């Protein structure tokens, strides 16, 4: 059964970030200031279409996709790299492949009563991100 996602989520924790961008190749500054921020993730669903809004001060990240198709995600502030990404619907989680020059690179999303429960995944290294229900 696809869980409702629609609303907007604000950050409660950031665990193991600087550690999936050093993963990625990224410079010691953008892993100081992105670990730092704490982002709001307004999501859109619409059944299989989805627009994920990750809303920040020094950049917003959007990620608009219909689940099922493979489609050119550029990582645009993270490390710029074009991954073929295909997102997939396991009822409850959300689930990612990012096809490109990582190993393992992909994410999982999920709702635990109000929060939101994230982990993003690059050679490995596993970030987890909790976020919770507010508009
Ligand atoms: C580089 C960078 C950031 C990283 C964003 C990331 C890693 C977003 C991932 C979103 C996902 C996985 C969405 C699909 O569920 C944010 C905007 C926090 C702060 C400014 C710099």
């Amino acid at each position: 059964m696809p869980v409702d996602f629609n609303g907007y989520w604000k950050m409660l924790s950031n665990e193991n970030f600087e550690e999936y961008l050093r993963a990625l190749d990224v410079n010691v500054a953008l892993r100081k200031i992105a670990n730092l921020l704490k982002p709001d993730k307004e999501i859109v669903q619409d059944g299989d279409h989805m627009i994920i809004r990750t809303l920040s001060t020094f950049r917003n990240y959007i990620m608009d996709f219909q689940v099922g198709k493979e489609f050119e995600e550029d990582l645009t502030g993270i490390d710029d790299r074009k991954c073929m990404t295909t997102v997939s619907w396991d009822g409850d989680k959300l689930q990612c492949v990012q096809k490109g020059e990582k190993e393992g690179r992909g994410w999982t999303q999920w709702i635990e009563g109000d929060e939101l429960h994230l982990e993003m995944r690059a050679e490995g290294v596993t970030c987890k991100q909790v976020f919770k229900k507010v508009h």
